């Protein structure tokens, strides 16, 4: 098989090019379209508006332009965002801007990608060895990074958990340890439909403290408590329910392994534990190197999640996936029982 011409320039403009990305992500933190269309349409103008070196910003913004983000500064006319460009406005309910944004969370952690040899070769993530800590204890730590992060994902959102708490008969559940329950959507989303329920949720400090704040709020402190810990480490109570909501997709076979055992042995008798989880080709592979390389999970199937679960000491009891308008992505309970 012998390479085109037409080949090779989509090799060196698209696949193999680390520049153009690095040079969106720059623009973007940068507010540049924001800048523009906010009446600045010279380049030293948008210098003097962005702090930046004016002769690098015009090299930066060159190359903006041949690749189509910007138009304009024919050196006579007015530097100006391409209908393209305009993905990088504040805006814009894609939020590219956010995305791209290297304050923030995803576009920060992209960067560990220049480790990505590393992680073929090992399967472990990269973020730490670019940024000091692991992902998650990095967001713990930096509320910026941590609120970013969240702002994108759609679980964030009001009512996207309302349709997973409804897929499951809460009515005779005592006791819920949500291992790792973030900010604490889904636990309260099952307080609310199970008056006489008890939560506890188990997280780091930050996410800890924005669900302390969700459980008052909510008028749940006085059954739902929240408990700092290390989900590697024996969890601090039992519970009849025990709960992890998007949690094992974030960590490697081995990992996530340790997390589960952990579960089974803070589960009551007869108690159940519940995995909620879950063109079109290209932005699941997206997602899993990033998921990959940023904290060593996978996207893991149904099958996949259910071995896991057996070398757990784990069976399958029940599953259900459904969808909601709320979530780009259809969700699903896994329900186990303990084998022994
Ligand atoms: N060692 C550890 N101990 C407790 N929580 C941890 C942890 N490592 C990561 N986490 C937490 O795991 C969560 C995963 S994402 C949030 C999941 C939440 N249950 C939801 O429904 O969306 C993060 O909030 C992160 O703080």
């Amino acid at each position: 098989l012998e390479p085109t011409d037409q080949d090779l320039d989509v090799l060196l403009k698209n696949l193999g090019n680390l520049v153009t990305p690095m040079a969106l992500r720059v623009a973007a933190t940068l507010r540049l379209v924001d800048h523009l269309l906010a009446g600045a349409d010279t380049l030293a103008g948008l210098a003097d508006r962005t702090d930046t070196h004016p002769q690098a910003l015009s090299r930066l913004v060159r190359h903006l332009t041949v690749v189509g983000v910007l138009e304009g500064g024919e050196k006579g006319r007015p530097l100006r965002p391409t209908r393209l460009g305009m993905l990088l406005a504040d805006g814009h309910p894609a939020q590219q801007r956010a995305w791209l944004d290297l304050n923030g969370a995803v576009s920060h952690a992209d960067l560990a990608f220049t480790g990505l040899l590393d992680v073929v070769r090992t399967g472990r993530p990269a973020y730490a060895g670019r940024y000091g800590r692991p992902f998650w204890e990095d967001l713990s730590a930096d509320v910026a990074l941590a609120d970013s992060f969240d702002a994108l994902m759609s679980c964030d959102e009001d009512l996207a958990y309302e349709a997973p708490a409804d897929a499951y008969d809460w009515s005779a559940v005592r006791h819920v340890l949500d291992v790792g329950g973030g900010n604490g959507g889904m636990l309260a989303a099952i307080a609310l439909r199970a008056p006489h329920l008890r939560g506890t949720l188990v997280e780091l400090a930050g996410p800890a403290e924005r669900a302390r704040r969700r459980f008052a709020d909510a008028g749940l402190a006085d059954r739902v408590t929240v408990a700092e810990g290390d989900f590697f480490k024996p969890l601090p109570v039992t519970a009849d329910v025990v709960l992890l909501s998007f949690v094992l997709l974030n960590w490697s076979d081995e990992d996530a392994l340790t997390i589960l055992r952990g579960c089974v042995r803070a589960l009551e008798p007869g108690g159940r534990l519940l995995v909620l989880d879950r063109a079109d080709r290209f932005f699941s592979t997206l997602l899993d190197l990033r998921m990959l390389t940023f904290m060593g999970g996978r996207v893991r199937t149904r099958d996949e999640v259910v071995d896991l679960a057996g070398s757990a000491g784990l069976a399958l009891a029940s599953e259900r996936t459904s969808g909601s308008t709320t979530l780009p992505f259809d969700f699903s309970i896994l329900e186990f029982t303990a084998v022994s």
